[PDB]
């Protein structure tokens, strides 16, 4: 179990002005902390916000919280349910603002809410420094959905906010789990304004290389993976399902159970020979023919495997590759075959 704690600092808030915080389960013996970043989609103006506090409020607010959470996956301690860090120092950042990580502004006179998203990640920084983080080799940032996403966002200002606090042994690493959408046209028209939209309504920051080449007004370029990757300097690792049901679902395509036809089946096929296209240059990748949502928090995280190797010894290998290509012991896994369930470890149900 990680243990709640709010945050000392309650100028950094959840949407609704309650304090931000974090779940944490400390590991004495290890020198590894990994910090993961929920998601949940996200909300970009008054009204939609105000329907998120409705009907997903502990998205928006610390006052239902629990007093514990349960790690799982890559968040487990149990070698058996998490082969690959098991060990380190776990923390949970609950996703409480609403802005995929990138907020930076206080509830106010003019604000009804609250999105510090970007700012909640650094407070959880600074306050774990003296709970141990002052004493890591390693900081993964990791995240899922909106949380992947946030890493992308995220994972430079954090080593470059432990640089400035004068910890430069920290090696910062970001691994960004089904956070990889892509900019693409709906397969029928009903996400590239919801982002524009949200950005305004939430001051919300990019990363500064990315923001001074896409420059004032499409700083939303920045939230597409494969745009600000290029952009970063931190190692990340990109794991992303080639056919992501939230990247379906913002393309408004749903597979129900009649046959498939061929305007959907290429439209499909095109959408996973485009993700791979945008994995091509990314060294540390493990990206499955699945239609799936999520893996790193998910109990069963072990069971998929890209070409014979799983998820969990990929980022092994990862761990192996930044010591100083490793016999047997691959970090780049992307599937060639085009069509979801066309690898046999895809998950079920
Ligand atoms: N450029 C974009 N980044 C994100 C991050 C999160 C998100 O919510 C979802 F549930 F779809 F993951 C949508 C988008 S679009
Ligand atoms: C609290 O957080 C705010 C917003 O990030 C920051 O301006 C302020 O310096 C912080 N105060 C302390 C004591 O950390």
């Amino acid at each position: 179990d990680l243990r709640l704690h709010l945050l000392l600092n309650t100028s950094v808030t959840c949407n609704d002005g309650s304090p931000a915080g974090y779940y944490l389960k400390e590991s004495r013996g290890s020198r590894r902390w990994l910090l993961f970043l929920e998601g949940g989609w996200y909300c970009f103006n008054r009204e939609n916000c105000d329907s998120r506090y409705d009907t997903m409020r502990r998205l928006m607010s610390s006052r239902d919280w629990p007093r514990t959470r349960t790690g799982t996956g890559i968040l487990s301690s149990q070698p058996e349910e998490n082969p690959y860090w098991w060990n380190a120092n776990m923390v949970f950042i609950p996703y409480c603002s609403s802005d995929v990580w990138s907020g930076a502004s206080s509830k106010s006179e003019k604000n009804e809410y609250a999105f510090m998203g970007a700012l909640i990640i650094q407070e959880v920084v600074r306050e774990l420094l003296g709970r141990g983080l002052s004493g890591a080799k390693v900081l993964l940032l990791a995240g899922s959905s909106a949380g992947g996403t946030g890493v992308l966002l995220n994972v430079d200002r954090v080593a470059e906010q432990l640089e400035k606090l004068g910890y430069p042994a920290i090696q910062v690493r970001g691994l960004a789990d089904s956070g990889w959408f892509l900019d693409n046209k709906q397969y029928r028209h009903t996400p590239t304004e919801a982002i524009r939209r949200g950005i305004r309504y939430w001051n919300g920051v990019v990363p500064e290389r990315c923001r001074r080449q896409f420059q004032e007004g499409e700083e939303w370029n920045c939230f597409f993976g494969y745009k600000v990757y290029p952009t970063l300097r931190s190692p990340v690792f990109v794991v992303q399902w080639l056919f992501d049901e939230a990247q379906l679902t913002v393309d408004n395509v749903h597979l129900t159970g009649q046959p498939v036809q061929e305007g959907l089946r290429l439209y499909i096929q095109n959408l996973g020979r485009e993700l791979r296209h945008t994995l091509k240059d990314v060294p540390a990748s493990f990206a499955p023919a699945c239609l799936s949502h999520e893996i790193i928090i998910r109990s069963h995280w072990t069971d998929v495997q890209v070409k014979g190797t799983s998820l969990p010894r990929a980022l092994h290998c990862w761990d192996r590759s930044l010591h100083d290509p490793l016999k047997g012991c691959p970090v780049h896994l992307v599937d060639s075959c085009p069509w979801p369930h066309c690898n046999p470890s895809c998950p079920t149900g």
